[PDB]
DNA sequence: GTCTTGCGTGTTGGAACACGCAACAG
DNA sequence: CCTGTTGCGTGTTCCAACACGCAAGA
């Protein structure tokens, strides 16, 4: 599935924030096509964290996937997400477009769960008072 | 030298130290097709680095070379300088090549200012075409 | 008194040195933390009525028997009050304040801080009150 | 050393990084009562910071110290590394020290594990008795 | 209580800044 | 030779993400 890239030796996805919002997380929203799908559709909040890696497309320690967007330390499998830091934003040419959000596992049941060193990045389309969020999912160190 | 090879959005060159060595440096000798034609043949130490930015083949903020395998080298208003701690690049479990890191300064050494100009120069581990591969980029 | 010191007593001193000594009654070589109704007024002129401390002000205060008005505002509690031990007897409850200006729940927050001291007790009477401000 | 003194119940010694500075560390040189008698005169990098407890005149968690003033330097089992921000430390908008902290790694640099045991450096802002300040304690 | 998102504030290893032993040439 | 002038090691200072775990609020 990156395969027929025919991807030369060395070269990897370093998306930045922009382009997951642009190029990815627009894409998808305004329901415009891939030449390969590259991010698959999952849901999220169904899992625990450590079997996601496997059902993503490629990726050897971020993976990356679109989810529906919610309509708070969602719960997901055997654990729940906690929210981090600040919540940060992304521009492009001077246009708010998304926010980043961070996340972290805990396995249990809250507030009195254990921490692990898995990670979620939750990329958000920015909007006005087919809806996806896009999520980069990570094991730490 | 990229859009021949049709990338999806996203897609940068990103290659582990590991790969450099491997994958690039010794396969240099070997002849391979990609990487013949991904890095420019040039001569670091005869420019300013950064007069080398325009002389990539592609880059955004570090430019990738290969230079003549030959200290304080002078190259234009300055010479490199190396800091930090050499590091030695393994291969499944195989020693293959050095890390060295590097940092210009624009005068006359050593009485030369620090700039924020950085080189990376990888070699490989081997006896006496032999080149070194180098990193460039601007700090901060 | 000598120099480079100050009042940095622990939770537990100011449980059982001050405020059991004062709740058997028994008195004090000199008056040092002063009793004051803190309830009548506001933080910030507190200070002036405390005998000694530059930014935090010690006093005793009658104890009640919630979002307690006192002054122009309201004490607001928080955190989770916490509890005071001493060899392994529970003594006390620290419970900290935050003061809302204004009347409730729409007042505004500011940085003067309450930390009240209570006595554990079974199913004269007063409360010990460290205040401060913020930053 | 604190019994001569006569201390109501409570009293501990919380001193500001203004007041070392100002009232600990320059009175020194001028010869003080109080500043002599209250901290041990030691060397705190002959030693590990855990024999150290018991060298100082009094104190709980804390330690405070002078040390000849002088990198990674060796005490003990170990080396003390420098961590977080050097701070200024200033009197009446005049700048009289400044403040620095160190963290103790056991073994031999730097391949040492970290610890829990930290130092705080607090100097005078002057040129070349002369003495660093340092207070001791343990994390958790 | 219950179940958040926030925001401070804290720790880690990355990255150059800079020293003085090295090593060759004059 | 023994001094000169010119690098490379390496140790210590730095700073910046990356998140901790609390405490406010919803
Ligand atoms: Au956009
Ligand atoms: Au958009
Ligand atoms: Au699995
Ligand atoms: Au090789
Ligand atoms: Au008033
Ligand atoms: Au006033
Ligand atoms: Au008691
Ligand atoms: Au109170
Ligand atoms: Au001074």
């Amino acid at each position: 599935p990156l395969t027929q890239l025919s991807l030369p030796p060395g070269f990897r996805f370093y998306p930045t924030d922009e382009e997951l919002m642009v190029q990815y997380l627009c894409r998808k929203a305004a329901g415009y096509d891939f030449s390969l799908q590259l991010i698959a559709e999952i849901d999220l909040y169904k899992f625990d964290p450590w079997v996601l890696p496997n059902k993503a497309l490629f990726g050897e320690k971020e993976w990356y996937f679109f989810s529906p967007r919610d309509r708070p330390n969602r719960v997901a499998g055997s654990g729940y997400w906690k929210a981090t830091g600040t919540d940060k934003i992304i521009s492009t040419e001077g246009q708010r477009v998304g926010i980043k959000k961070a996340l972290v596992f805990y396995i249990g049941k809250a507030p009195k769960g254990t921490k692990t060193n898995w990670i979620m990045h939750e990329y958000r389309l920015i909007e006005p008072s087919d809806d996806w969020v896009l999520c980069r999912i990570y094991k730490k160190q």
